[PDB]
């Protein structure tokens, strides 16, 4: 039933955007199914989770708080995909960044999937009360990601960035906010109840669960083989601020620094190997299960202090947590 | 007293968008003076004819309707700042069109830009009656933009599609709606004044003077020489759908589009100059004088409509009007 109802409204979903596109904005037949194979491909085959999170974030307020029912689950459904929306967006822009058509049509593509969320939000919202501050979160939430992604991207110009702490800004900014709070509080909103909520552990739950999800997605990016993680491990080669290579140079030595500092950031596949010895040499492995232990306590003790005053909330964060752990 | 309060408020929402990011969202001042240089570089320089637009509307609509004149002065310098901000985005991406980090930088700050317009929006309306019908107008004409541009860049894709009713398709989504149509009404709602104009005249206004516009536009950049021009013109190189290539066909002989058919989208100077002179035996800027004086009379008639139940409104139109005659 959640999934099955989430296609359904993805259809309907696009039904609206492409019919709109020709009864109003004087679009051909051929352009509209160029959008609709566009927006097939980049809004699905993924995973959902983000947009299935605010479907199990609305169940749970409603049976734990007839025709109300209704209208939230689809709104809930609407949400959801306006997430899944941006989140083709951003996927669109970094492959960009990865007279020529192609690269217009891209860029194009990009634009237009931003602005689907505020069309589809506009409509299927366009009597609700939570119209304007959903819009107002929703967009607060997408500059936030655009900011991570200026640090992410500048964290090796200006090793002086190369710490924990900025490490955790870049998680929290660029990932955590619009992947682990943003599900959450369209949950809140569509079932009505966003003051309901103590948002300071809500928000330190979802810098958590990002943060755990990100340090996991590190070590699996340089260790994990091309074949089994799906795609080849690119973060030594691109000189990312890791959560490897932060924990890395607080545990080396002066001249381990330096092996460092001369290997990292280059695709030769010998300084490449340099480093991922240089990491395995440091235990970096090992410090990386004691870490992910220690959040996922901190998630697990926060995560009751919410129920004390919002006990049906917890239960989607929880399976949320779980989509993670 | 119209440039210099722009000017006052451009440096007011910078200091708030930058503080903000100190504040809120964990910038080091490093970064803040590189969005600082950013901002001012892609913001500032041009002739702000959509941001003093909506001021001139504003102007004229509470002097022919104390402090309430401050408030509605103030908001008109923000919306217009949002256009301008808007205008900035879109030649950002458009430079992008035309790990490298500078890409990565370019495609960053298009997105900032962007969203500077949501955040100078929720700040400085927070507490009006019209922020929500302000930013679904804003991002509904955002969005026909975006579908202006695609219209642009397919046209010669899929010479079926290179016709006066698609050029002037073009023109309207990708041009006419965000620089004519958005500065008034964004200075009708700053002005509180939105229902009491007939919005069909309006919009068949801003159509045809963005018409106007763009068909001298595209004639001089034919014809105008680069140093004169601003540029180098590229219209016959990228096989754009011109104004003098859809007038051109109409009135051609079967081997005059057999030589233009040839000649049209190549970068080759012999076969440019092929074109250039194709366009000038049909007597192309001759029909262009004939084309801007019937559309000139046109824009002339429904102006007068348009001040028939909406007086003040309509001066300011006229101000707009003599800034493209
Ligand atoms: N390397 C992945 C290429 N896939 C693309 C998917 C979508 C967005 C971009 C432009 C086209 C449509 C092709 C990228
Ligand atoms: N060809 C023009 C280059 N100017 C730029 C201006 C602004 C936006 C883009 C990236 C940088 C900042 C450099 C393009």
């Amino acid at each position: 039933m959640p999934m099955q109802m989430f296609m359904q409204v993805y259809d309907e979903i696009q039904m609206f955007l492409l019919e709109e596109l020709e009864l109003k904005f004087d679009m051909d037949p051929n352009r509209v199914r160029y959008l609709r194979k566009m927006m097939d491909t980049t809004c699905l085959g993924g995973k959902y989770n983000r947009g299935l999170t605010v479907i199990d974030v609305a169940e749970s307020l409603l049976s734990l708080s007839g025709a109300r029912r209704k209208r939230v689950l689809h709104d809930a459904c609407v949400c959801g995909w306006m997430i899944e929306f941006l989140q083709a967006h951003y996927l669109v822009e970094d492959d960009i960044m990865d007279p020529d058509v192609t690269v217009q049509c891209a860029i194009n593509d990009g634009l237009l999937l931003k602005s689907w969320t505020h069309m589809m939000a506009m409509h299927f919202f366009a009597d609700r009360p939570f119209l304007q501050d959903l819009l107002c979160r929703f967009n607060r939430v997408d500059y936030t990601t655009a900011v991570g992604q200026l640090y992410d991207v500048t964290s090796m110009f200006d090793f002086a960035e190369f710490t924990l702490s900025n490490y955790k800004r870049i998680v929290k900014y660029k990932t955590a906010y619009y992947t682990y709070l943003l599900p959450l509080v369209m949950g809140l909103i569509v079932s009505e109840a966003l003051p309901t909520v103590d948002m300071g552990v809500t928000e330190e739950l979802a810098m958590l669960m990002g943060e755990y999800f990100q340090v996991q997605d590190d070590v699996m990016d340089c260790f994990t083989p091309p074949e089994r993680l799906g795609k080849v491990g690119t973060d030594i080669q691109d000189a990312k601020c890791s959560w490897l290579a932060v924990t890395f140079l607080a545990k080396a030595s002066s001249a381990q620094v330096a092996e460092f500092k001369a290997n990292y950031g280059s695709g030769d596949s010998e300084k490449v190997a340099t480093v991922r010895r240089l990491y395995e040499e440091a235990d970096l492995q090992g410090d990386y299960v004691a870490y992910e232990a220690a959040v996922a306590e901190q998630v697990k003790e926060l995560i009751e202090k919410l129920r004390l005053c919002s006990p049906g909330f917890a239960a989607s964060v929880e399976t949320l947590w779980g989509k993670t752990y």
